[PDB]
């Protein structure tokens, strides 16, 4: 019965258990999480997260459905890619079901919308190639021919983790009323596009006029009258979960620089090979790992967490000092 308690077959039930004792911390480990569930990190988390929030009996969806689903989502994310695989889906589920129940944001989301979030962060890389948009428009790739060179990948991963719903006995969302179900498609398509970094300085900007005129009860928590301004929220929580890894603690983060620079890399020699200029960080002989992360942290990173933090005050204090931590050290291991 570990798949009545779990997504999932283990013999090491627990130690699995121990790992998802931290399923609603940031300092969750999903390495080894995916090493106590037979690599099947996103059915098992996505199985944890919906129990955890009851989101089954909510929304009237059988756990067969719902492991059936998440079984064939998981296996449309390709295993030989170094870092959009499914490890990286289940880190930014459940990074995302962490980000739902920060104190600021309570009682703001209805079901509906904590669904669609956790769903939109499950299927946000689904089919990721281990090449860029940028690549696949070079290449005139017939993805990005057919999605006009705009946010390529990310249009696809929507395609595909809508079409898995139409598999037999896969179809999660069949309870759901006509308009939940018309309500969840457009969030999820909202929240998945935003995730397409070509968007990151519009998607920062809207965030910090949002945070310019917030409205907050006293206990401090938000005011988010109107749906727009719920799914400004939502996009922007999804793509801080896409870029948390360097506000995760030091021994997780270095795990992800790693695999993140094998992606790019590969990507490189793909490149070299068809006679193609090779992509800025993608030439193993000349990157500089260190700098480079220091680069993302202060240009990327860290801006957009300093916004979300000052939306969520004080919430989000030790994701900050862990993140400068993490800045200060990769400086300090710059190479001479
Ligand atoms: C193959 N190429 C090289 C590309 O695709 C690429 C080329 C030009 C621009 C961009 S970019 O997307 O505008 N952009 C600017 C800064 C780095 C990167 C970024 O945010 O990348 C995320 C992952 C990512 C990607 Cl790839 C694409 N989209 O759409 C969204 C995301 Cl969320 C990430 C995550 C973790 C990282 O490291 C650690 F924390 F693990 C990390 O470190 C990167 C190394 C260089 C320091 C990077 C990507
Ligand atoms: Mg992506
Ligand atoms: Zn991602």
């Amino acid at each position: 019965t570990s798949i009545s308690r779990f997504g999932v077959n283990t013999e090491n039930e627990d130690h699995l258990a121990k790992e998802l004792e931290d399923l609603n911390k940031w300092g969750l480990n999903i390495f080894n999480v995916a090493g106590y569930s037979h690599n099947r990190p996103l059915t098992c988390i996505m199985y944890a997260i919906f129990q955890e929030r009851d989101l089954l009996k909510t929304f009237r969806i059988s756990s067969d459905t719902f492991i059936t689903y998440m079984m064939t989502l998981e296996d449309h994310y390709h295993s030989d890619v170094a870092y959009h695989n499914s490890l990286h889906a289940a880190d930014v589920a459940q990074s995302t079901h962490v980000l739902l129940s920060t104190p600021a944001l309570d009682a703001v989301f209805t079901d509906l919308e904590i669904l669609a979030a956790i769903f939109a962060a499950a299927i946000h890389d689904v089919d990721h190639p281990g090449v860029s948009n940028q690549f696949l428009i070079n290449t005139n790739s017939e993805l990005a021919l057919m999605y006009n060179d705009e946010s390529v990948l990310e249009n696809h991963h929507l395609a595909v983790g809508f079409k898995l719903l139409q598999e037999e006995h896969c179809d999660i969302f069949m309870n759901l009323t006509k308009k939940q179900r018309q309500t969840l498609r457009k969030m999820v398509i909202d929240m998945v596009l935003a995730t397409d970094m070509s968007k990151h300085m519009s998607l920062l900007a809207d965030l910090k006029t949002m945070v310019e005129t917030k409205k907050v009860t006293s206990s401090g928590v938000l005011l988010l009258d109107n749906y727009t301004d719920r799914i400004q929220v939502l996009r922007n929580m999804v793509h801080c979960a896409d870029l948390s890894n360097p506000t995760k603690s030091l021994e997780l983060y270095r795990q992800w620089t790693d695999r993140i620079m094998e992606e790019f890399f590969q990507q490189g020699d793909k490149e070299r090979e068809r006679g193609m200029e090779i992509s800025p960080m993608c030439d193993k002989h000349t990157a500089s790992v260190e700098k480079s992360q220091v680069g993302f942290i202060d240009y990327i990173v860290h801006p957009l967490w300093e916004t979300w933090a000052d939306l969520v005050q004080p919430d989000a204090q030790d994701i900050l000092d862990t993140l400068e931590d993490n800045r200060n050290w990769y400086q300090s291991m710059i190479p001479q």
